[PDB]
């Protein structure tokens, strides 16, 4: 019975392979047909082709003995080679055009998320050519996937030699019979089958898909989209800034390329961007994912002023100069889509460019109070239950995995209602003691969640909300201003509190301001529609941010 | 007695003034002499300009009012704006011309080591413009090096108007007869006088900073070449990313723009970068400062086995995958040198470029044991002493202050002699109890080493010369090979170990390599000579790693 799944890189993983391009160079050139072929496996065993793939030569050291190779192979065939003949643009643009096969690492990801061992086993070489960054990020998308990557240049073995499939058997601690090995080279494949391991001879992904499913009894093929990639706490570069004496902030980071620092919302942390992470850095930019001052492993001081919105933008800034960031784009959701605002209007040479998700820009209305306004709206009336100190602490403290199984909810799943919850008294009055799990959340997500929230609790969150009249007073300087750097409003079709219409006048203070929609998503905007908010940023992102 | 200095920021501590570009833009387009000048201040405090600077509207929204007042300006003068006449043009040029007006600031470094309270008090704005970033990475620059920066645009409030310079004082925690006060506005230099500060109208550079050094009684005139600018470790963003279950790597990062990874020596720590830190992240760079394997912050493991080259080469390639980084630049100095070529050896698409300190690369002679070898130098009989496992531990350990102390001394002072280190049974057995502090460093440097060193002591360190056999093997595998990306060798002239004729066969491996030689340099180059060090490293990447 099969626990383990082994995928080559060309023509498997990554298309169009390498060696379809010698055939296609050939029939472009009008060479005899198999020449370059025939050149690259010149002298078998024996040969430079064998030399570079077990790592003895470099690819810039090999380049000019497929030169030669090439020369005796076309001196034989009593041909001519053409006049501008290059072995280094043949190859440069064939790397470059070698993309992943999707479907192929899809297959690889559901494999491994129903508990195989997956690996990738490789001819390659060591690559030191000027454009070998392409395939170092290639490489490193592609790997990040599996339990396992070898390299035939890095264990000095080479496919069809024996010894590297016996060297892949110990690496898996597997049996061969335990074991699905996939090739586009018949020649590779044999001696895995020879060991009795499951061989799959790969030509179109559709076939080698079919027979991958029939023989591990596992849905491969026409399966629903699978989610973005999301983030294992434990694998993430973490880093921590002092803003101040007492003040420190956490972020995990990931990625190169413009800095893209994202504020998540109330009662949240980094984690609620871990299907954003992945994606953002893959789409060039370098992602800094805070836990926002009072949350996981930030600091939380006790003292309400400490979260007023001047203090924590300051902090923001502080955080900027201290990683020697001239700028960072700001996206923010809920409470960290506030800020986000804040940062754009009273700190907009820190600002490359600035995203919000739900939270709209709203302007300090100077004519009335800020309590005033929130008791206009049925909807905030838990804002006025978040104003005692300790009163929402107790609530939302008592029971941390029903606080997070309560709240995270997609909006056909709603077991809470933001009316009536001080007349109620309290947000989950009317909700049970066990909640039942939402689609969007694992029993494990909600447990990072619980043992983030053991640390500082509430108070600090809650805190954001006991500023109204600091923040007012504050926003009122703004009154002047208008929003001109980049901006993108995201609006969520179904979050009843943070109503997509409630964004409708954002053009009078933001008149370059650019929008995002999503359809059928609710407060939860991340990990609700992943897909759908990936898309909306990494388009903004690359005509908008650079 | 003066206990503070003050500086304006145009005109003073950056030069030329963005004031004069409008003198110089009617002399240019032969307009009325000062009708640039009059239309910028027109309406004086109730002006678009004071609304501007006191932070009631961005750079962007004023831009169309100069333009206004500049036409109403030219109807009164009876004359008439040229064809493309353009407001933003002449700002974007003067702001972009604008750089940090060097002796000033060193004069304010100066005074601020002196135990002075400095500060940047300035008349400025909310800068939107599509081009903001050049100005922020000034502010950047220069706001790290005072205690505090007082922006008009953030208080509402402007010079000359009294409050600004009551909340100056405020901020200071100063009365005036203790202030420097220095401005190139004398309209502006007016209420600071008239509240008791000693002031200092700013036209020349030189004759201010005379006025400057008679007033403070301190010399800033003449003065010797001082330090590249410093870390101080509780600044810093510290990041961690865990390579194996028992293994985690400590980092600090500063700059953004190509990964450049520094790889220290022995014994040391990611501080013995310091000098080179915030240098090459002011020159464009995203510097990662490692503590390596066995050391500060990093992890330690007991295990010799755990330090040769094949684990800490495929940790750091780890390091890379964990950050989202498909490659790096690798500095390396004495043992990370060689870690660094290495990584060149056997992770070229890894490794953007290369660059050692000191370390040579020399291939491994197949034909001679690595002990052999090390015999056969007599300066390298040290490492033959570092072999068995507890002896250096127990002479390294037994006083943390004397073994930094004795080690970290520049050529002229040496008090350690590397031959019959194993006959004489120790490093230190001629060397004093309290050896004297070494001119290139203070007694606070040396108590970080002392309090890194607490934590892990010597074994792991030690372990990386307790690997001769194993990176000897491994290393016979890259025989075959050449390092053909972007490599730089620096060699310290009074090096006594690693000599700079031990370099002088690396073209025969490393035909493109490029040089740097630094003269009267010991050991430990980057304290040493860090300004040399710097301009060395800045030039070759901003030639070579782009
Ligand atoms: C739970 N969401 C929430 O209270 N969000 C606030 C963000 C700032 C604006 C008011 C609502
Ligand atoms: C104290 N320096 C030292 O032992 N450096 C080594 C670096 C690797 C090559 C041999 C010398």
């Amino acid at each position: 019975t099969l626990r383990a799944a082994v995928f080559d890189l060309d023509g498997v993983l990554a298309l169009p392979a390498v060696f379809g391009v010698l055939g296609r160079t050939e029939e472009a050139l009008a060479l005899p047909r198999g020449l370059l072929n025939d050149a690259f496996q010149k002298g078998g065993p024996e040969g430079a082709t064998t030399r570079l793939m077990k790592g003895e030569i470099t690819l810039s050291q090999w380049i000019p003995l497929m030169e030669e190779n090439c020369r005796k192979c076309s001196e034989t065939a009593k041909v001519c080679l053409p006049k501008n003949f290059s072995i280094k643009e043949i190859f440069d643009k064939a790397i470059s055009a070698r993309k992943i096969n999707r479907p192929m690492l899809q297959a690889a990801l559901m494999l491994r998320k129903k508990g195989f061992t997956t690996a990738i086993l490789t001819n390659t070489w060591l690559d030191d050519r000027a454009e070998r960054d392409g395939l170092a990020q290639l490489m490193c998308e592609l790997k990040m996937h599996f339990d396992f990557l070898i390299e035939s240049c890095q264990v000095g073995m080479v496919k069809p030699e024996p010894q590297i499939y016996k060297f892949l058997l110990d690496t898996l601690k597997a049996s061969p019979s335990e074991v699905v090995f996939l090739d586009d080279i018949g020649a590779n494949l044999k001696p895995a089958r020879d060991l009795g391991m499951v061989t799959i001879l790969v030509q179109d992904t559709d076939t080698a898909l079919k027979e991958l499913e029939k023989v591990t009894g596992i849905q491969l093929l026409n399966t629903p989209a699978p989610l973005p990639t999301s983030c294992n706490p434990s694998d993430m570069s973490h880093g921590y800034v002092t803003v101040k004496p007492r003040v420190r902030l956490h972020f995990v980071e990931l990625g190169s390329g413009p800095a893209v620092c994202l504020c998540h919302g109330f009662p949240e942390s980094w984690y609620s961007w871990r299907y954003q992470i992945p994606a953002l850095a893959q789409a060039g930019y370098r992602v800094l994912a805070m836990d926002m001052k009072g949350y996981g492993e930030s600091s939380a001081p006790p003292e309400i002023e400490e979260y007023c919105m001047e203090v924590l933008c300051k902090e923001m800034v502080t955080f900027l100069d201290k990683l020697g960031l001239s700028q960072a784009v700001f996206i923010g959701h809920d409470w960290g889509g506030m800020l986000v605002w804040y940062m754009a209007l009273f700190y907009p040479e820190r600002v490359r460019a600035v995203a919000s998700l739900n939270t709209p820009f709203i302007p300090a209305n100077p004519n009335m109070s800020p309590l005033e306004s929130i008791k206009a709206n049925p909807v905030f009336d838990y804002q006025l239950y978040f104003q005692e100190p300790g009163v929402a602490e107790a609530e939302l403290e008592q029971n941390l995995s029903r606080t997070f199984k309560s709240l995270f909810r997609a909006s056909d799943e709603s077991v809470l209602s933001m009316h009536k919850v001080c007349e109620a008294g309290g947000l989950f009055v009317n909700s049970p003691e066990e909640p039942s799990l939402s689609r969007m959340v694992t029993e494990e997500e909600i447990q990072f969640y619980v043992q983030q929230f053991k640390k500082s609790g509430f108070r600090g969150p809650l805190n954001w909300y006991r500023n109204m009249e600091r923040n007012w007073k504050w926003a009122c300087k703004s009154l002047g201003r208008k929003i001109l750097i980049p901006a993108l409003m995201v609006t969520a079709e179904k979050d009843f509190v943070l109503v997509p219409q409630m964004s409708q006048h954002m053009e009078d203070w933001i008149p370059h301001l650019k929008r995002g929609h999503i359809e059928d998503c609710g407060h939860w905007t991340q990990m609700d529609k992943p897909t759908e908010v990936n898309q909306i940023l990494i388009k903004w992102l690359d005509s908008d941010a650079r």
